[PDB]
């Protein structure tokens, strides 16, 4: 079997947030944010909307594109870092706010940065294994409320979206290849130490992050990776018509294109416009680029992205 | 492809704790601990040791039992309702902890109390579609953490462990059929509301519970699911070996394994000495009735459990 994409959605909360309006509150300049990682713009959550919110109005929008009832969909697969609650699954509140009671199953996949794609490829492993036929891959995040906002080094980095993908099983490939990887050994260059226990928060509920680490390794692992998926699958770069990454930092993403000798002009970009988004990134910009017209049907894009972990992987697919 | 159970191994913090000495902290009996659930003892984590620290110990003896090296896994997967951290995955830091460098995919499902049945269909789901030879599944929780100790209703019923086994590619089918279910409509009935945000605790930081409801629909929903997953793969009840249920209550087992027709001597117990410990319930009783001399190879296994969520599911597989 393989698995096709059916249809994409996303949604960004109403308040939309520049560089300078963030600059009242904190000691930050829009042009220094725009040379580091060339984000403009963000999004944050309302006060009442959590990520089951964030995540429920991404899918609906994605089952609209792929014209599927909810009833239909037989796998949910929620990736976030910041869950509605301890537990249960993000998944299953969301199941249950898009009026899903067929009894499916829902969970959430947690890899961080990278969690769409680990979602996306396990997706991928229960179609291709004939346990699904029609998932619900979803992103989202609300990264505003893990950040430190006295602290300008991480707070401008950071935003929240959902995006959500209706992936189905198919004749024909749509996944024509992933590769996931991690390695725990760079857990202190991205992280929120912070857990609940006995009543408190124990440890730092802000995200920790090493940036020039995470830039220094982020080049070198996405570069490699790329170039395994490529040549393992028997294509070569010049066969991808899009690379869809993580929308974290343009800088890696700008070096990581001119490796694969690909101009940025087959590049989806929305970093600008979104920040770092988590999990929401990818499927955020897979959309974006549905939706802008940029991206056809059959066309080969490549996902790609690192997060903390680290976590990263590369999926090539044709749309 | 087929996924056999290469190995098995489990942990148990030292810290043992039977219902007399709750009844010092809360106002209950051992008696009616007993009555109520057949729990008599739990398992609490020392203070230095997290989820990450009970699975990776788990996981070694998993590994020992496949005769495998570590640098052999090439997928991690843990289920957890209590990670180390918001982020990154207490997958990679389990990854971090056994000294697997060879940058294998790592990362969480949070299904609750129905987690490790998540994880192995997930890695199940990897093997048959060849993108994994050797996967590493752990169910590990340390809910002492989560638990109010106030509350005579819900403390006497939790304890902390962690269970792993070791599934790899075979010719012969070791998870014959599973069935994995969820509904969000049952939210109020099993939860931990409180969330990290705005650097402080969001909601309650405790495990809210409903006895009855649970009871009610758990003896209901379990009893359908195993029949389910048996009549799907072709079997019958009485083909049946031995059933190894999550082990939350004696009570619900028992009732399952009436309505199955099957003596209680065909079902692996370890409720009595673990209490409940969510994902790592079922993996712990598995490891235990393999090494007790119970289960033989060749034996067919029903796993079987709810949790929050609620998500449930069955899993029939061939020892």
């Amino acid at each position: 079997q393989y698995a096709k994409i059916s249809g994409t959605g996303s949604y960004l909360p109403a308040n939309r947030v520049s560089n300078d309006d963030l600059a009242q509150k904190v000691d930050t300049s829009d042009e220094w944010i725009t040379a580091r990682t060339g984000i403009k713009f963000r999004h944050i959550a309302a006060e009442n909307e959590k990520t089951s919110d964030l995540a429920a109005e991404a899918a609906r929008r994605a089952l609209d594109a792929a014209g599927l009832d909810s009833g239909e969909i037989d796998l949910i697969i929620v990736a976030t870092a910041t869950p509605d609650m301890q537990f249960p699954s993000t998944a299953t509140i969301v199941q249950q706010k898009l009026g899903i009671t067929n009894g499916c199953p829902a969970f959430d996949v947690q890899a961080v940065c990278a969690g769409f794609m680990y979602a996306l490829t396990t997706a991928n492993a229960y179609i291709k294994s004939g346990m699904a036929k029609n998932a619900l891959v979803i992103g989202a995040e609300t990264f505003s409320r893990i950040v430190d906002w006295n602290d300008r080094t991480t707070c401008v980095l950071f935003g929240d979206g959902a995006g959500a993908v209706v992936l189905s099983a198919a004749d024909k490939p749509g996944i024509i290849h992933s590769k996931l990887k991690a390695d725990g050994n760079y857990l202190k260059l991205l992280n929120v130490p912070g857990q609940i226990a006995c009543g408190k928060v124990s440890g730092s509920p802000y995200i920790s992050m090493d940036g020039p680490g995470v830039f220094k390794f982020a080049v070198k692992m996405l570069s490699k990776i790329a170039d395994d998926v490529i040549e393992e699958a028997g294509y070569t770069a010049a066969q991808i018509d899009w690379i869809v990454p993580h929308q974290a930092n343009r800088r890696i993403i700008e070096s990581t294109a001119k490796h694969l000798g690909l101009s940025m002009d087959k590049v989806v970009l929305t970093v600008q416009d979104h920040g770092n988004t988590s999990a929401a990134s990818i499927p955020l910009a897979l959309d974006t680029g549905i939706r802008s017209g940029q991206i056809k049907r059959g066309q080969n894009l490549l996902l790609e992205g690192i997060g903390g972990g680290f976590a990263w992987g590369a999926v090539l697919l044709q749309y």
